């Protein structure tokens, strides 16, 4: 299975969620606008090959023996695996190439939120590439080759491996986060065209014409205190979210997809504070992935949720909802340790178009 | 999605078909009570029976007393067994405890220092290890997480390593996976169907000198970083010369098919396959079962990439050690570096429902 690379929007936002994630933030090391635009065109050409299951350039072998292969070859024999490659532009990129007056107002800096413990090395970035696929080696291969093609012009600032469900699990079945709770029940679906136009896609009336058809991405590396969470009682765990753990139904209800009655939950339950009704209607497209990088020095599981949210405007999406989570009962068990925002440009229209063409011209 | 039988004369997860994901965890023992540690092995064995069958540990992930923490952490609820295997091993440092000194197998030999070693002592060693292999990473993480939670107060996680993809094959009938250098890895390994080769090279026999290890094996774990910047700027001929096989097909140099037998005299004298081939090491043969890993960036603008090398053998002294010694002149050494190491004695399998991990040692 493959996902079409071209379209009015970039794939990997409203398209079906893939099993694995390789998210990489890049810093730009060149000041030459012409050299960066040339890289964007080379990256788009490589992305077309990668999302179709082909090697980049002239291939991974069969070329001149004296030359290094254009493709590093670790994806040979694998399927496209629904690979999507989604590029975004960080705020720091607009301080380069004379783009200062073209930074959208919707690409706002995030305020400091209570409990933030952000790692500067795992935060920020001039640009990002979100690589989603059902095979993690397909996603890693894409990031590794894009970084190789960009060497000398970009460096990898930080990268994150993520996983969700293993589709080979019934789909429709809501996946569970590493806390044991169903995650994604009340979310914007890719089938909800109208809700995508209202809450996800940027329109030309929003004030930034080059972003029309694109979106804004908020990335948060949220560590979970697994060992602390696992010592809490089942009632404490269900009280934290407002949904039961077995079925995922809201409190007082029977089925997972029963619409919640917020007054029945505790006032600081996560769902009650994150619900659009508690936030002036602010609705988010959550497309995050669980992560487990290993164990820290104290033997604790370095695991959590790599939270990804797409929205029409950061000021009316993540910011008001995250601000409402200031008293979240979940805050006892999580800690945001990394953060980045990106303007995700519109999609590549056809074979002659390229990443970021509406911005650089 | 199916389950792998947990019981047997041997532990599963060695000759078993190699699953997609790996969660390897090394534990240190914090208790001096032998009876308490034996009770943990039985409690771990009961949990493994549930985990490998796709069932939650204990009384379940929910439905119990509201005021009590669930026995199962619950993040594997609604998932298939996903070919989950749990393989336990005992490190040499364990035998300094519980009066097990005289029971250390001679085949559980300390590895000598090899040229180029830069071993991080934090991510090395360990009293014991649990190799969790499954096609679903959430299933693998859930097993390690619940085993450690059951072991709270008696064991602590020393270090862990997650493998996002396999770089090995025990099933030559299936496509050989590729490592992060782009080459097929696992072409000439030991297959799970080759019973005679497994008895000769992998499983410990009673005549080897350690009766309680009969039916088990010996594991060598090596964390190997790859210099992918150095590798990616090397020419295709250089890359193929390093291994002795072409990159596209994986055939030995000069030959057409991956599984054609290597003609060692045609490769360079420092080629990896020529130096590691059993014919170059007095017949020494290994069961490789490693995985790729990438733990983010190196802080220098590059993806961190490596291979978590896992080797099972009948005797460390006659398996990994002579082969690794012969790789002293390996052309691959220019592109890799061993940064973590550990050896473990993998006990025999859990015979039936009454048996438990390590019962031949304790029991
Ligand atoms: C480790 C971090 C987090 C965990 C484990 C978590 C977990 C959950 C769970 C279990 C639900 C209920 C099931 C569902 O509808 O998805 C939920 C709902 C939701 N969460 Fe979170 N969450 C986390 C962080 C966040 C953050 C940082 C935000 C926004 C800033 C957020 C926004 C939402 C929203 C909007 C909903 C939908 C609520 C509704 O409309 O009913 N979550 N989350
Ligand atoms: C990053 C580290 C390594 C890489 C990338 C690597 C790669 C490869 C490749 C491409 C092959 C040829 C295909 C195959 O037969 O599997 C191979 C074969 C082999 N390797 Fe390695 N290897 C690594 C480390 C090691 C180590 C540390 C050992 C032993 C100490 C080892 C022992 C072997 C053996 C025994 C064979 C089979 C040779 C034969 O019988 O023809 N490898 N390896």
């Amino acid at each position: 299975s493959a996902v079409p690379f071209h379209g009015a929007h970039q794939a990997g936002i409203a398209t079906p969620v893939q099993d694995r994630l390789h998210f990489a933030a890049f810093d730009v090391t060149t000041e030459d606008r012409a050299a960066f635009v040339a890289l964007l065109k080379e990256w788009t050409a490589a992305a077309r090959r990668l999302t179709a299951g082909h090697a980049v350039g002239e291939g991974a072998y069969g070329g001149l023996p004296e030359a290094p292969p254009d493709d590093t070859g670790e994806a040979l024999g694998l399927k496209p695996s629904r690979l999507t490659l989604t590029i975004g532009f960080g705020p720091s990129l607009f301080t380069r190439f004379g783009l200062a007056d073209l930074r959208p107002e919707a690409l706002a800096d995030l305020p400091k939120f209570p409990g933030d413990n952000l790692d500067r090395a795992r935060s920020g970035g001039d640009l990002c590439v979100q690589a989603c696929a059902d095979d993690p080696q397909v996603a890693v291969h894409a990031i590794r080759n894009l970084a190789r093609i960009g060497f000398g012009k970009v460096v990898v600032r930080w990268s994150q491996l993520g996983f969700g469900k293993t589709s080979s699990t019934p789909d429709k079945q809501t996946p569970r986060n590493l806390l044991g709770f169903k995650d994604g029940t009340r979310n914007i679906a890719g089938t909800e065209k109208d809700r995508l136009d209202r809450f996800v896609w940027a329109a030309e009336k929003d004030g930034t014409p080059w972003m029309t058809g694109g979106s804004y991405l908020v990335a948060r590396r949220i560590r979970m205190h697994i060992e602390t969470w696992d010592r809490a009682s089942l009632q404490e765990q269900e009280d934290v979210f407002g949904r039961d753990k077995g079925e995922g139904a809201p409190v007082g209800k029977a089925k997972e997809r029963d619409e919640p009655f917020l007054k029945a939950m505790k006032p600081d339950a996560h769902v009650r504070l994150a619900h659009p009704d508690s936030n002036g209607g602010a609705t988010l497209l959550r497309r995050g992935y669980s992560f487990t990088d290993g164990t820290d020095g104290l033997g604790r599981l370095d695991a959590g949720l790599f939270f990804l949210a797409y929205q029409r405007d950061i000021r009316t999406g993540f910011v008001p909802v995250q601000r409402n989570l200031a008293t979240d009962a979940l805050n006892e068990f999580i800690q945001h340790v990394g953060s980045a925002v990106f303007a995700v440009p519109p999609g590549v229209r056809d074979a002659d178009d390229w990443w970021g063409s509406t911005l650089f011209g």
